[PDB]
């Protein structure tokens, strides 16, 4: 059945499992097909967040199969943000604001469906380059959202907050916001702020000279060491740099 409705094209990336470009046979709609080995949570999380729309900041799930294979939308043309930055350098504050804005709303959306992505990072933001639009991908390591802390966590280390590194403490919202701060620093500076555990734990920020102080202040807020010092998502949207 899979091989009846869909044709796998080139490998696009191989942790998540593996993602391919493909087409849906009947109408040659372009899709991405994500293969996983060993029903997975990702399908459920994608369902919850897709259901009735749901959001333009989130890649839609279109179909899934056992043999596990997920059929995802594929904007044409598209590039993840990591590769974009590799090729083009930091986004610069005007387009970061817009993309950062979109990511935050996608995250808010997800939280509204009770889903925490838990792996926000630039490899996981797809830029749909026709519409000028960021989309969240890769829910393979997300969870259902709760007040209660986690240790279910298997994220990307360099986007993980100090209290996870130090205490194995994962609080969904503060850890999300921490990762947003990493991402934003990524976007405007062209690299992550902290490469090693020790750097995360110290959390010391040295901004390149080109980063505006407005952008600095927001990033410092998101990357506060103590998780309760961190803004909520609404505070971030209301930050003066975000206007
Ligand atoms: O779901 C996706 N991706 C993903 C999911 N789940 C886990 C990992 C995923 O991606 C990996 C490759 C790029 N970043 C991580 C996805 C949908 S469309 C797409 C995509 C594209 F349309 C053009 C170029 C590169 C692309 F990736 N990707």
């Amino acid at each position: 059945a899979f091989e009846a409705e869909y044709r796998l094209g080139p490998l696009l990336g191989k942790g998540f499992g593996t993602v391919f470009a493909g087409h849906r046979l009947t109408d040659r709609l372009q899709v991405a097909i994500k293969v996983i080995p060993r029903c997975p949570l990702e399908v459920a999380l994608l369902w919850k967040v897709g259901a009735g729309g749901g959001h333009p900041g989130v890649i839609r799930l279109l179909d899934w199969f056992e043999t596990f294979m997920l059929v995802l939308e594929r904007p044409l043309p598209a590039q993840d943000l990591f590769d974009y930055i590799t090729e083009k350098g930091p986004l610069g504050e005007g387009p970061s604001r817009c993309f950062f804005g979109q990511v935050v709303a996608a995250i808010q959306h997800c939280h509204s469906r009770g889903v925490v992505h838990r792996d926000i990072k630039d490899e996981n933001i797809l830029i749909d380059l026709r519409r000028g639009c960021a989309k969240l991908i890769d829910f393979g390591s997300g969870a259902l959202l709760h007040d209660e802390p986690y240790t279910d966590f298997d994220g990307t280390r360099v986007y993980s907050p100090p209290e996870w590194i130090s205490r194995h403490q994962y609080h969904a919202l503060p850890a999300t916001v921490w990762s947003l701060g990493i991402l934003l620093y990524d976007m405007v500076c062209g690299d992550i702020p902290f490469e090693r555990d020790q750097e995360i734990l110290e959390a010391e920020l040295h901004f390149p000279a080109h980063v505006s102080p407005d952008c600095c202040a927001l990033i410092r807020r998101c990357l506060a060491p103590k998780p309760s010092s961190r803004p909520s998502l609404e505070e971030i949207l209301l930050d003066p740099w975000m206007q």
